[PDB]
């Protein structure tokens, strides 16, 4: 919850769509989720499994990342 | 064509922020990223790690990915 009795949520705003929202298409159809449920849902799981277990020799990786996530031709 | 207008990232918009921003924060401090390139960085990381290779055995862990993703109960 992180409130009280319902989970909070604030709308949040973000600039992509071309590769996401394509992209969401497998994992919402894969997922049956929604484009929100599958980057809400893959958002927290990425820092669980980097954060919970960031090791050390991940961490420049870090960079390849968010570096690698927008790949150009 | 209508590239960029067309073909391009678009202000996408997705209701979180208590667990997502939270979460964001521990990333956003670890990664230095800001939650929108956290959010964005792990969303194409997620299927690039996990969707390039979805399994059919992973399917249920799916769910974990779910359930986990809030770590409460």
């Amino acid at each position: 919850m992180v409130e009280s009795k319902k989970i909070a949520k604030k709308k949040t705003t973000l600039a992509f769509d071309e590769d996401v929202y394509h992209t969401l298409k497998l994992v919402s159809v894969y997922l049956n989720r929604d484009m929100t449920e599958i980057i809400e849902e893959a958002v927290v799981m990425w820092l669980i499994q980097n954060k919970e277990k960031l090791p050390n020799e991940l961490k420049p990786k870090i960079d390849e990342i968010s570096k690698r996530f927008f790949p150009a031709k």
